[PDB]
């Protein structure tokens, strides 16, 4: 409640009453239409959570029972860590933003690891009930060596996903998107990547990469060069923003950390459209930033994103939110002529 809770304490409540499953199931049921094959599964719909809600993977299930078609959790450091001093998220009401600097607070790979492993058969029948898991994986604070963090959560938790995420575009650790250089962004990811490849093939997840929206039309092209030089399985387009837009009302406007919600959308799905083009539409694209709406999804889709996630449009207009987007997705794509998601995907380039 925007009202009496400071955003980091609504989160928390947010995270226990949706683990408790508190919360009603959602009454939408999703047609045919919302059903979308890529990355190695069957996803029912194309809506998902974005990574930052549930952190620790405390509260997967009610997010399915919320109605979305795919869960990500994390980010997830390899060892715990507590983040950034409060306070560290802030509410942008007027410009239906927010701007959050938590710094990857993280229970860390043991504990979350352990956490899944409760319910490890139960999220493989979910997996193939057209229910995927996704999870993000961070890097520590104090952490030397980049790559092996991400290694060690290759190793912890990737037999436990179905994609692994590696996030090298959070704007709240110092150096990390430097990580986004072709240089390092290929050492990195060929490294990430044997260590997938020595997983045993049922417990072997696709791997993505998630960038930021703030990058040079370079940073663009040797990314997309790099992600199909080593077979990279897809792109999470697009983190929070650096940038403040022109026209932001909010008295926070000037804290430091990322923007996220309506604010980012078209940003997000410009660096989409530019992603699709530069991969000629054969890397899987998972849209996200400020989707509030059907028309903000499909608009993502339409640009090149074969899935899409929210996590702001939850802080202002809560869980019905979730349908409201399925509801209107499906409403758009039946107006325009298509007969599913899977036709949408990459229209405007074509
Ligand atoms: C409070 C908050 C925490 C977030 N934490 C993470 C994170 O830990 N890892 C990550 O990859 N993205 C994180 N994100 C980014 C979201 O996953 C998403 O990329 C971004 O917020 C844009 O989508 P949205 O406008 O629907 O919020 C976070 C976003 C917010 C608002
Ligand atoms: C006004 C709603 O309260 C919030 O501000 C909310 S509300 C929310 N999602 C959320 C989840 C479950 C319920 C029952 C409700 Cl109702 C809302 N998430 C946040 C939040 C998340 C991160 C940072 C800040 C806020
Ligand atoms: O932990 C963070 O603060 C965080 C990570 C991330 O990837 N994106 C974000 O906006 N914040």
């Amino acid at each position: 409640l925007q009202g009496l809770l400071d955003p980091e304490s609504a989160h928390r409540l947010a995270v226990r009453f949706t683990s408790l499953g508190l919360l009603p199931r959602a009454r939408f049921q999703d047609s045919d239409m919302l059903e979308v094959r890529v990355l190695g599964h069957k996803f029912r719909n194309p809506v998902g959570i974005a990574a930052g809600f549930d952190k620790h993977g405390e509260a997967v299930d009610g997010l399915y029972k919320m109605g979305f078609g795919f869960v990500e959790i994390g980010s997830v450091t390899p060892k715990p860590q507590e983040g950034n001093p409060r306070p560290r998220v802030f509410r942008l009401p007027e410009d239906q933003a927010v701007i959050n600097r938590y710094g990857f607070n993280s229970h860390g790979l043991s504990v979350v690891e352990h956490r899944l492993r409760a319910r490890q058969q139960k999220q493989a029948k979910l997996t193939e009930d057209g229910l995927p898991l996704g999870v993000n994986l961070g890097k520590n604070k104090t952490s030397v060596d980049a790559a092996e963090d991400y290694a060690e959560g290759v190793r912890v938790l990737g037999p436990l996903a179905d994609y692994l995420v590696v996030n090298v575009s959070s704007p709240n650790t110092a150096g990390l998107r430097s990580l986004q250089g072709k240089a390092e962004l290929r050492r990195l990811l060929t490294k990430v990547l044997q260590e997938r490849d020595g997983l045993r093939r049922v417990h072997r997840p696709a791997v993505l990469v998630k960038i930021a929206p703030d990058l040079t039309s370079q940073d663009k092209e040797d990314i997309a060069s790099v992600v199909k030089e080593l077979g990279i399985d897809g792109l999470i387009v697009t983190n929070t923003t650096v940038s403040r837009p022109a026209g932001l009302q909010g008295a926070l406007r000037s804290e430091t950390g990322g923007l996220s919600g309506k604010p980012l959308r078209d940003l997000s799905t410009q660096t989409i459209r530019e992603m699709y083009a530069l991969t000629q539409g054969r890397v899987p694209i998972i849209g996200v930033g400020g989707v509030s709406s059907g028309q903000d999804a499909l608009e993502k889709i339409r640009a090149g994103a074969s899935l899409v996630q929210l996590y702001t449009a939850l802080t202002f207009w809560g869980p019905p939110v979730v349908g409201k987007v399925k509801r209107e997705l499906e409403a758009l794509l039946k107006e325009q002529g298509f007969g599913g998601v899977t036709d949408a995907i990459g229209a405007d380039h074509r």
